[PDB]
Order: structure tokens, then C-alpha cells, then sequence
């Protein structure tokens, strides 16, 4: 077969029953999650392959980071809460790793701020126990595949990309490649 359970995927032996569709993993500390985001832009296309019937959702892991990886989880809830996830993630990305000026909650809340969510805005979103749900949906959804590395893509609770499986030579061939592949895996 040109897709193979092993190359391009591999196949939960205990799948999860009424996860999201297309659900990926990432950390802000997570060095080929800076790549997937910054240089591939994974997450956008995988999107443009599939259809306007499947959602997307992208969740944040603790398992990176000790301390300062939990708070960053809940400063995703956060960005999920406002809808601003696409004005937080470059600068929260290259403030964990390229100019490692993220050391403190204190300094994720400057990049919302930076980014323009208002203070007030912030801290009651932060202390909210919608955000605290949405932490608990982060946490339960990847101790439902038992997850211990990031990048992760998982679809219809069933599949697990490989990306290991994939020809990296060329950039834009493997994030064609790994879209291709989410496309296939969400019409099985
Ligand atoms: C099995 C299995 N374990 C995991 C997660 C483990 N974990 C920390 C990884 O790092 C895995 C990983 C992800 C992508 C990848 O391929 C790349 C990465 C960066 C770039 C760039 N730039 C390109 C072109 C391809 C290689 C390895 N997932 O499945």
C-alpha cells in the first residue's frame, strides 16, 4: 500500500472514543514545534487539505518546562478563551526560545499584553474557571493516548502521524507529504 500502518501513521492499539477529529500536541519548549509552526507551518497546512466539515484543535502539553510549562498551558486556555491564539504564538515561541526572555508567568502575560489583550482582560480570563476547563480538556485529552512527545498529531482518536516515516530533504515535500497524510487518515 502506498500508506502503511508503521510508515506514515501508526495506529492506537486503545483508541479514544469521541476525541476531536484532528488534534495536534505542542510546547512552547518543544524545539521541532518551533519548526512546525515558524519554518512549516504545519498546523495551516493541514487545514488547506482538508475540508470546511473537520475541525482542527491544538492543544498544549506540561510535560516540558517543569513550572513554567504548566503556566503555559494555562496561558493557551487563555488564548483559546480570547480567540487570540494566532497573535500569542510566534511571540511566545521565540520569547521561550530564541530570545528566552519568557522566565515567569509575569513575563508570558507581557506578550499577551504586547500582543494588545487588555490587562484586566488577561487577568480575569488567567483566574477564570472556564480557563481552568479548558486546562483540565488540554490534560485529558493527552493522557487519553498516553502522550510523551511533542510534535504529536492524532486523528479520529484512531491515528498517530509518523513524521519519522517521512522524506525530509526537502521542506515543503514533507509538510505536503504530512498533510496528505492527515487528509487520507480523516477520510479512512
Ligand atoms: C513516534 C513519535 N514520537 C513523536 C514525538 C517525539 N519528539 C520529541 C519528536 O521530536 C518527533 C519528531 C517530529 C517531527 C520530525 O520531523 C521533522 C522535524 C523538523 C523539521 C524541520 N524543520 C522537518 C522538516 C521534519 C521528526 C521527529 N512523534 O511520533
Amino acid at each position: 500500500a502506498q500508506y502503511e500502518d508503521g510508515k506514515q501513521y501508526t495506529t492506537l492499539e486503545k483508541p479514544v472514543a469521541g476525541a476531536p477529529q484532528v488534534l495536534e500536541f505542542f510546547s512552547f519548549f518543544c524545539p521541532h514545534c518551533y519548526q512546525f509552526e515558524e519554518v512549516l507551518h504545519i498546523s495551516d497546512n493541514v487545514k488547506k487539505k482538508l475540508p470546511e466539515g473537520v475541525k482542527m484543535t491544538k492543544y498544549h502539553v506540561n510535560f516540558m518546562g517543569g513550572d513554567l510549562g504548566k503556566d503555559l498551558t494555562q496561558a493557551w486556555a487563555v488564548a483559546m478563551a480570547l480567540g487570540v491564539e494566532d497573535k500569542v504564538t510566534v511571540p511566545l515561541f521565540e520569547g521561550v526560545q530564541k530570545t528566552q526572555t519568557i522566565r515567569s508567568a509575569s513575563d508570558i502575560r507581557d506578550v499577551f499584553i504586547n500582543a494588545g489583550i487588555k490587562g484586566e482582560e488577561y487577568d480575569a480570563a488567567w483566574n477564570s474557571f472556564v480557563v481552568k476547563s479548558l486546562v483540565a480538556q488540554q490534560e485529558k485529552a493527552a493522557a487519553d493516548v498516553q502522550l510523551r512527545g511533542v510534535p504529536a498529531m492524532f486523528v479520529n482518536g484512531k491515528y498517530q502521524l509518523n513524521p519519522q516515516g517521512m522524506d525530509t530533504s526537502n521542506m515543503d515535500v514533507f509538510v505536503q507529504q504530512y498533510a496528505d497524510t492527515v487528509k487520507y487518515l480523516s477520510e479512512k
